[PDB]
């Protein structure tokens, strides 16, 4: 009956630290994240990824450039028009 | 032995709640993410990050305008480079 | 009394199995990620958000022609420039 007493002891500790081992982890899965709500590092893109992104800034000033080459390549057709004119009437 | 008879019941509840409680953990375990598998906030580009960012469409609209813009200076090119002859030969 | 005896018996082996489930989960665990430490599939840009994504070489390969053209342009105006004056000095002359 001693023998069976001790057990009964032994078994009450074990238990008691078992119920705190598991009130830890029921605390510390509490903060870790599911698969669903997460992403993979390979279905993700890194910040060394997009180190060389191209910014709508970037592609804006080149589009400002284009522009007033557009506009030069205009008035420059423009002014070789009329000096085709010009000359055509010089040899006339 | 009552006393002990009643130890062991609790301790069958208690270990009941216990398996039901692991159970529960070992299930939800199973829909957490690692470490290894999942991509950290510093490593990875949010949609913030990306927001202006350039396309490759972007720069094939503006390579398209480069284009354009490439065959009418060689046209003008070859207008003037006539131009200049043409206004030497006046000029002899 | 033996079925007392049993009972502890049954529990014994219950209580190993326990420690045995709880110490692989304390292992486990220490693998798994935070909702803290980790980003959000919402939050989160993909590796085929960004496929179509423009570099800097590409931009400098678009600056580099531009650079190009702006030069030519510049010459031509000036080709043009010296041509009215020639042909206004033609037509004075």
């Amino acid at each position: 009956m001693k023998q069976l007493e001790d057990k009964v002891e032994e078994l009450l500790s074990k238990v008691y630290h078992l119920e705190n081992e598991v009130a830890r982890l029921k605390k510390l899965f509490a903060e870790t994240a599911t698969k669903a709500e997460t992403a993979t590092k390979a279905e993700t893109a890194t910040k060394k990824d997009i180190a060389g992104m191209a910014t709508k800034h970037d592609i804006a000033q080149l589009d400002k450039r284009m522009k007033q080459l557009e506009w030069k390549v205009e008035e420059l057709l423009s002014k070789v028009y009329h000096l085709e004119n010009e000359v055509a009437r010089l040899k006339k």
